[PDB]
């Protein structure tokens, strides 16, 4: 999992964009996939920490380009792109920086009621349009069929914890995965483009106008279940009271299902920690997930 010096970042950009003068550069943030650099306080440059992260970066670029000027809220726009190597699909990507601060649950509840209501309505309107984008042309590398995902994870879990679990413990894993695949509600959704990481950290807020001024980080965006973008808002995120406002402005017809999917995904995070803990090499995630699996059902 690679890192970069400011010297390296400036070199990589100069190679492809010589006339682009860099005056200021600092670490804006860091995720599991990329390190974010704020350059000239105008752009956010994402550099992949590893090969897997570069694929996410490549997909974010692809998705952001085709949904450009189709959404009611400002989203990052691709301005600079890197090159493929034998290690990365995308060496880097430069996006427009969206000004604003994360709409934290604490900031949200300190707002006047009219601003809170407008925030819920703006979020619902954004999701309504996002989930309505024509997803034909989006190739299967952007498609996240949930049933395929569950079945693929199961095979990964078996191959991973084959010698890590005792008899009865692996039986519970079989039971849990069977109960999920047995429930038709998890797979009956109409596939749409989703943000797939729709939380408070990625909802930027303009404190001067008291309005939401951007949605960022589309690195996990894919064609899947629209309910994913509501579940992610109640995980520590927004209270159920505020999400219900969004859901009702969204005209959602089956809230208890969203809550059921919410409970399932909460329990499912244990298995995610095993897979990601071994893929991303997060040995603390692996041991956490392994401890949790060895305990409940
Ligand atoms: N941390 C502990 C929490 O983890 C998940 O929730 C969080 C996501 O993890 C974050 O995103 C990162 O993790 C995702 C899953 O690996 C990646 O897809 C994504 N690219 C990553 O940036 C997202 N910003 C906030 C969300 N509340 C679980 O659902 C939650 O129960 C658990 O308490
Ligand atoms: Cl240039």
């Amino acid at each position: 999992m690679r890192t970069y010096t400011f010297d390296q970042v400036e070199k990589a950009i100069e190679q492809l964009y010589p006339d682009f003068t860099i005056n200021t550069i600092e670490i804006s943030g860091e995720g599991n996939d990329c390190i974010a650099y704020e350059i000239n306080r105008d752009f956010i440059f994402k550099f992949p920490k590893h090969s897997r992260g570069s694929t996410n970066l490549f997909n974010e670029v692809n998705i952001l380009k085709r949904i450009h000027n189709k959404l009611p809220l400002p989203i990052p726009e691709v301005v600079f792109t890197g090159m493929p190597s034998e290690t990365y699909q995308m060496s880097f990507a430069g996006f427009t920086k969206i000004k604003g601060v994360p709409l934290t649950p604490l900031l949200l509840n300190n707002l006047p009621k009219q601003s809170q209501n407008q925030a819920a309505k703006d979020l619902a309107r954004f999701l309504s349009e996002l989930h309505s984008i024509n997803i034909s042309g989006f190739k299967s590398n952007l498609v996240l069929d949930f049933r395929e995902k569950i079945n693929e994870d199961n095979k990964k879990i078996k191959k991973l914890l084959s010698r890590e679990l005792k008899g009865p413990q692996m039986k519970k894993v079989d039971d849990f995965y069977r109960d999920i695949l047995e429930n038709e509600i998890y797979f009956k959704y109409y596939p749409c483009l989703i943000h797939n990481d729709f939380s408070s950290d990625h909802i930027l807020f303009d404190t001067e106008k008291n309005t939401i001024c951007g949605i960022i980080d589309f690195g996990d965006a894919a064609i899947s279940d629209p309910d994913n973008d509501f579940i992610s808002l109640m995980e520590e995120e927004y209270g159920m009271e505020f999400v219900s406002k969004i859901l009702n402005h969204y005209k959602h017809k089956d809230i208890p299902t969203v809550l059921e999917k919410y409970r399932m995904k909460e329990k499912y995070w244990s298995f995610e920690k095993i897979i990601y803990g071994k893929e991303y090499g997060y040995m603390d995630w692996y041991e956490e997930g392994l401890n949790e699996i060895r305990s409940i059902k």
